[PDB]
């Protein structure tokens, strides 16, 4: 079967990390949309204009609003992309056949939206040469960040080629986890987000979202399906592109 995959990058990244995976899925017969979220990739906004993870998710929400009645998509989110999935599923659960988490945060419905991110900062507290700044938007002080190049090299793109790591140094932008805004956000609902099928893809070779955090998330909010990819790194759509496309074909053949 063919599905329409909507690929959702992580913060400080853009549609471009999917540049290898999107032609592979299309060569399998699938339709693929690779969005730039607010102030990400070649989106015209800067991060200081964005006051929350919900506003940051506007390109995905606008995309889902434009789907004609009865068209469903499979959302695929990498790293912080799981939070954009949770936001989208609370507005458009009928339009989501399934959600695939790719070395991604897995929000739940029993704790606050920031919960999984609070646990990530405890498991991975040293972001090496990542720099931080603050800005104010709608009376809230938000901590922005720009991922350090050594963190990019060693923890995110560990096993990627120098031409893939070069794209990350050239294209990663200032972003924000909006953690303090997520902490005071209403909880993801059981009827929207809680109702969708969740497929959890990960590698125990991930150098930022370490096995303790990912195994902690699997036990915290049980996925409908778990796939463990052997080897690769945090960017499995670059180091294990073929393997991710095979898993996504299986999800397409399972969830309607
Ligand atoms: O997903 C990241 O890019 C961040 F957005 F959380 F910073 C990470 F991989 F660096 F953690």
């Amino acid at each position: 079967a063919f599905a329409h995959f909507v690929l959702i990058h992580t913060i400080c990244h853009g549609a471009w990390i999917w540049h290898k995976l999107k032609p592979l899925l299309e060569a399998l017969g699938h339709k693929v949309t690779a969005l730039d979220l607010a102030a990400s990739g070649v989106d015209p906004r800067q991060i200081e204009e964005i006051g929350s993870f919900d506003e940051y998710s506007e390109p995905l929400l606008t995309f889902l609003e434009a789907l004609p009645p009865g068209e469903k998509v499979i959302l695929v989110g990498e790293s912080c992309g799981g939070l954009n999935i949770a936001i989208a599923a609370d507005k458009y659960c009928e339009k989501i056949a399934a959600a695939v988490f790719h070395n991604s945060v897995l929000p739940d419905t029993e704790h606050c939206p920031s919960y999984v991110v609070d646990k990530l900062m405890e498991v991975f507290p040293d972001w090496k040469d990542t720099t931080y700044f603050t800005y104010t938007k709608d009376g809230k002080e938000i901590t922005g960040l720009k991922l350090g190049f050594t963190l990019l090299r060693e923890n995110l793109y560990t096993l990627c080629g120098p031409e893939e790591y070069e794209l990350a140094k050239m294209l990663t932008r200032k972003g924000s986890l909006f953690q303090n805004i997520l902490a005071k956000r209403p909880f993801f609902t059981k009827e929207g987000y809680g109702s969708i099928k969740k497929i959890y893809v990960w590698t125990d070779q991930d150098e930022i979202f370490l096995p303790e955090f990912q195994l902690w998330q699997i036990e915290n909010y049980k996925p409908d399906k778990v796939y463990k990819v052997e080897g690769g790194d945090h960017k499995l759509q670059l180091t294990k592109t073929k393997e991710i496309a095979e898993i996504l074909q299986e999800v397409a053949d399972t969830y309607n």
